[PDB]
């Protein structure tokens, strides 16, 4: 609907494009990453981005960024550097930022 609205929704569209598998498409589960309730204080995910989104609950790009950049940080935060999920969420960050602007 809102002018945030549809940009949001274009960047979240280009976003996800990068990530083919879905890897960051829900929540993660305790059970398919042991432990990561524990470890990830402040989850993030794009299908909650998308709730965001429809919700208006974004106000600025700047907040959709830090969402974004949550969400990548998490998985570098939970995944040793050499698996492919540590790899996408550093490569995402910096496509998606550059993306952005
Ligand atoms: C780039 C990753 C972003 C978030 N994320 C997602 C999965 C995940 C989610 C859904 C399915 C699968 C998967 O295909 N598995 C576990 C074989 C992985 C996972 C498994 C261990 N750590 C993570 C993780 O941090």
């Amino acid at each position: 609907s809102t002018p945030i609205q549809q940009l949001l929704e274009h960047f979240l569209r280009q976003l996800q494009r990068k990530d083919p598998h879905g890897f960051f498409a829900f929540p993660v589960t305790d059970a398919i990453a042991p432990g990561y309730s524990m470890i990830i204080k402040h989850p993030m995910d794009f299908g909650t981005m998308k709730d965001k989104i429809v919700a208006n609950e974004y106000k600025s790009v700047t907040e959709f960024k830090a969402d974004f950049k949550l969400m990548c940080d998490n998985a570098m935060t939970y995944n040793r550097p050499d698996t492919v999920y540590y790899k996408l969420a550093k490569k995402i960050l910096h496509a998606g930022f550059k993306m952005m602007s």
